[PDB]
DNA sequence: ACGGTTTCCGCTAGAGGGCG
DNA sequence: TCGCCCTCTAGCGGAAACCG
């Protein structure tokens, strides 16, 4: 409506939007950096990748003047540093509270995901394949 | 106190959406 | 239209902070 994707269920109004989405399915990265071996699927992510080469920090916190490469990083810094009563991330499986969303993801794969490279309990010889079960068992 | 682990914090880079 | 630019999202890795 008008342009449905055919593999996944994406659809959007513009032909360029559906073709860019299909580049996400195929893996085509048309726009090559003229400086290194990076290549992007659209023009914007290449322009933004060029800031790493130039080393520019075009965003500045209007409160403490720290500088940042991207706006989202600046916004988040303002949120964690110059703002109170902000919602935190409580893990569903344990009692852990984390300030940032992706750190919660890091926590979930690192403490609550299966690893066949299991660890032995420090005090007995039983082995566990998820760290939280291990540390809880180690009572 | 001391090493390991957990959380912080700026970083790169991945998607989709609005509009002139 | 579609090229431009925007936010939101996902993870990385060094540093700091926390703990048994
Ligand atoms: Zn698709
Ligand atoms: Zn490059
Ligand atoms: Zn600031
Ligand atoms: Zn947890
Ligand atoms: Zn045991």
């Amino acid at each position: 409506k008008p342009f449905k994707c055919s593999m996944c269920d994406y659809a959007s109004v513009e032909v360029s939007k559906l073709k860019r989405h299909i580049r996400s399915h195929t893996g085509e990265r048309p726009f090559q950096c003229s400086l290194c071996s990076y290549a992007s699927r659209d023009t914007y992510k290449l322009k933004r990748h060029m800031r790493t080469h130039s080393g520019e920090k075009p965003y500045e916190c209007y409160i403490c003047h720290a500088r940042f490469t991207q706006s989202g990083t600046m916004k988040m810094h303002i949120l964690q540093k110059h703002t109170e009563n902000v919602a935190k991330f409580h893990c569903p499986h344990c009692d852990t509270v984390i300030a940032r969303k992706s750190d919660l993801g890091v926590h979930l794969r690192k403490q609550h995901s299966y690893i066949e490279q299991g660890k032995k309990c420090r005090y007995c010889d039983a082995v566990f394949h998820e760290r939280y079960a291990l540390i809880q068992h180690q009572k």
